[PDB]
């Protein structure tokens, strides 16, 4: 699978190392997107910072 990274690049393959691609933006003001890349797991926003994750490709 391949998702789209924000620093160094476009897209990133992540079959072996993850399976799935999510975000991560903070709401504690002026919504922004801070980390996008491969997780075997979303874990889960909680006050500042929410996160995207999607297993079909491209979609992230």
């Amino acid at each position: 699978l391949k998702c789209n990274k924000l620093v160094p690049l476009f897209y990133k393959t992540c079959p072996a190392g993850k399976n799935l691609c999510y975000k991560m933006f903070m709401v504690a003001t002026p919504k922004v997107p801070v980390k996008r890349g491969c997780i075997d797991v979303c874990p889960k926003s909680s006050l500042l910072v929410k996160y995207v994750c999607c297993n079909t490709d491209r979609c992230n």
